[PDB]
């Protein structure tokens, strides 16, 4: 068997209504020896609130079992350890992951949207672009919208490294030309720590 | 927990090209002194090829061999979707490993080529961005380079490919140039190599 862990969402982190969770995920586990074991600690101590979920087989005759903790918005935000134990009888020893958000100064998300193309205007649906560069660290989250409707139909760049170690990424909101025609406003709303109040929106028209 | 093999495809440049050599690469690591002999046999849609260049084993700093064999692929066999299989075996496998790629499976789709200009409230700042969107190509193998006036950019950045619901793929590539040069009127230029593109090039300027 095998182990996995893995980070809040940086929306769920960003917004003190949503509940940020760390989650440890062991794969490959089997029938024989199937009990599985946790044990959470931030900052090295032992904390005690956390949540293991019950389990579920994969086809492959291995198990997948998976534990939860959920954790304070401003400690994830100020770097501290999320580790998590894992033991099982097939082991030699007792596993061990480790995870923490990036080390760096935060750095403000500067968002500019973009006008389709003349070349593209013309088309039955056209592509509206929100460019957001010089962000660290590379948490983020990105969505769109108009009259404060959320759109459902854009796509999002993973964030990319640049040359100068900040991140930047685009998002693309394809409508309908006419909509676009119309005159309709939409917006990019764009999600980061360094941020304030942790959100920003620009907006995008038809002039 | 005996080798383990690795199979990289060509690069998208190469395969696309007549000039360069596509190569497809199978690389096995991990290979123990108790027994260090491994054999390739490789396959092109099921059928066994000979040409293939088995380099001689390299031990790493780790006490484990590291194996690279590396077979010559056509151009237009790469793009009709043929299979390569690589087969490894050694003595310290219960059976022996196989791994295949080729491109991915489905029809291609041309790229759409589009230049965005510098946001208004970025034209300001010392350094703006050029943005060249591509988008609808299939299948995700790509090239994508900035020039301006013959020579090569290199101030520039380009996503990964991302899949976008309608089943194809797109991406942004960008290019950061001081403001000066911007105003001053140069011609920028985005090149993109794909498959499904008219001698698989098309080119897309940009200007003041
Ligand atoms: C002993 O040492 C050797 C040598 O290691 C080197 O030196 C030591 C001292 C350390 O510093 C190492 O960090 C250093 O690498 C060890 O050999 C290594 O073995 C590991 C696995 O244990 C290999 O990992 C795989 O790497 C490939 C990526 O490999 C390219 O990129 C590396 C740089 O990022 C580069 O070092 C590699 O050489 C290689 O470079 C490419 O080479 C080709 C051929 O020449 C060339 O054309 C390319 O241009 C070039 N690319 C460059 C420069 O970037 C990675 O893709 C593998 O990931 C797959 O498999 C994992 C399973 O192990 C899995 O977790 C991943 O998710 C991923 O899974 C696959 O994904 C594909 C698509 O993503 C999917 O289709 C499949 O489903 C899936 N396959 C599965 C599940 O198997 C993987 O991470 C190292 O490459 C290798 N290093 C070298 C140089 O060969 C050895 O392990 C050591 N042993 C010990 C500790 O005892
Ligand atoms: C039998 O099947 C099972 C189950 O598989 C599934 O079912 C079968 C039947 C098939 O249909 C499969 O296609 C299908 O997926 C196999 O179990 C899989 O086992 C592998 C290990 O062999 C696990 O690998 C890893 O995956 C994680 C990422 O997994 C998150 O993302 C996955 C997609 O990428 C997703 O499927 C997971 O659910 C999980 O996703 C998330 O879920 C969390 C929690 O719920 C959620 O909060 C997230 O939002 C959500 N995310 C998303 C995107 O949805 C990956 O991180 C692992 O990667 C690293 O490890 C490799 C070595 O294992 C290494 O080569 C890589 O380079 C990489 O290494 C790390 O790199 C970083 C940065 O470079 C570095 O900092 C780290 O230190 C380094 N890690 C270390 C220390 O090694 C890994 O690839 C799969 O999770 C697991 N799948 C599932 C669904 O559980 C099983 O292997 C099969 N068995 C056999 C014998 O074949």
């Amino acid at each position: 068997p095998s182990v996995f862990l893995f980070p809040p969402k940086p929306k769920d982190t960003l917004m003190i209504s949503r509940t940020p969770e760390v989650t440890c995920v062991v794969v490959d586990v089997s029938h024989e020896d199937p009990e599985v074991k946790f044990n959470w600690y931030v900052d090295g101590v032992e904390v005690h609130n956390a949540k293991t979920k019950p389990r579920e087989e994969q086809y492959n005759s291995t198990y997948r079992v998976v534990s939860v903790l959920t954790v304070l918005h401003q400690d994830w935000l100020n770097g501290k350890e999320y580790k998590c134990k894992v033991s099982n009888k097939a082991l030699p020893a007792p596993i061990e992951k480790t995870i923490s958000k990036a080390k760096g100064q935060p750095r403000e998300p500067q968002v500019y949207t973009l006008p389709p193309s003349r070349d593209e205007l013309t088309k039955n649906q056209v592509s509206l672009t929100c460019l957001v560069k010089g962000f660290y660290p590379s948490d983020i989250a990105v969505e769109w919208e108009s009259n404060g409707q959320p759109e459902n139909n854009y796509k999002t760049t993973p964030p990319v490294l640049d040359s100068d170690g900040s991140f930047f990424l685009y998002s693309k909101l394809t409508v309908d030309k006419s909509r676009w025609q119309q005159g309709n406003v939409f917006s990019c709303s764009v999600m980061h720590e360094a941020l304030h109040n942790h959100y920003t929106q620009k907006s995008l028209s038809l002039s």
